[PDB]
RNA sequence: AUUGAAAGUUCUGUUUCGAAGAAAACCCGCCUCAGAUU
């Protein structure tokens, strides 16, 4: 199991408006991870034929685990929900074991935007290495799924929904899966948070939880 | 190529016209550059 981290400095923000007034999130679904990856093999084309029906050329990297944290300050703002956090930045952990660390560092130093056109992001520093696992009580900044156990106090926690890979086609909508995530929420900043968990995977220091 | 892809809250308008900081008032009343030298 190999790990990539990666440094983003954003311009002004990012914006996802949430599925079916236009509210926003609060950090990127890790759907967008997944396709800020894949632009980096897919630059140039929309659509690809799966097998069955035309419905994105990133059904493909549908096996990567990704997170991502803050590490400014910013507000979010209705005004089509936003989050403006001007030359902040953006520390994101990929997880896998598909590709070797050549193709995943070549794949994380491509990464342009995270959402929409306008929220372009410029790249720093990436690191690659090999993670193990662990599952003793660990401290982790990232967000994690609503069936993880929790042991310290519930005060800097939040519930959003997000959606998996089956929405990747168009005129479908994606399953509903619920998420926690540790950010207070005016101003917007991220919080430690210590979990039990089942599988960890350390990547420095800052476990990453996933179940 | 990311619930992503496509979208100008844009066009038109004077803060304008008029109204003396003006009239009265001494700086002024006394004081040696003076005694010695071819």
């Amino acid at each position: 199991m190999i790990y990539s981290k990666v440094f983003l400095k954003l311009h002004w923000g990012f914006s996802v408006v949430k599925p079916l007034a236009k509210p926003g999130f609060y950090l990127p679904p890790p759907t967008t991870l997944i396709g800020a990856l894949s632009y980096g093999k897919f630059r140039g084309v929309d659509n690809i034929n799966l097998g069955n029906v035309y419905g994105s050329p990133a059904y493909n990297f549908r096996n990567i685990m990704a997170t991502a944290r803050l590490e400014s300050e910013g507000v979010y703002t209705e005004d089509t929900g936003k989050v403006y956090i001007p030359n902040g930045r953006l520390v994101v952990v990929y997880v896998t074991d598909s590709i070797s660390k050549e193709e995943l560092e070549k794949l994380c130093w491509s990464i342009t935007r995270i959402g929409c056109k306008e929220c372009l992001a410029s790249v720093e520093n990436v690191e690659v290495g090999e993670a193990k696992k662990v599952s003793g009580r660990v401290k982790t900044r990232y967000y994690f799924r609503d069936t993880v156990k929790v042991v310290g106090r519930k005060e800097f926690l939040e519930y959003v929904t997000f959606w998996e890979e089956n929405g990747y086609i168009w005129g479908k909508e994606g399953s509903p899966v619920r998420y926690i995530l540790p950010i207070t929420t005016y101003p917007l900043a991220s919080k430690e948070v210590e979990v039990e968990a089942k599988e960890a995977y350390e990547v420095g220091g800052e476990y990453v939880v996933f179940s």
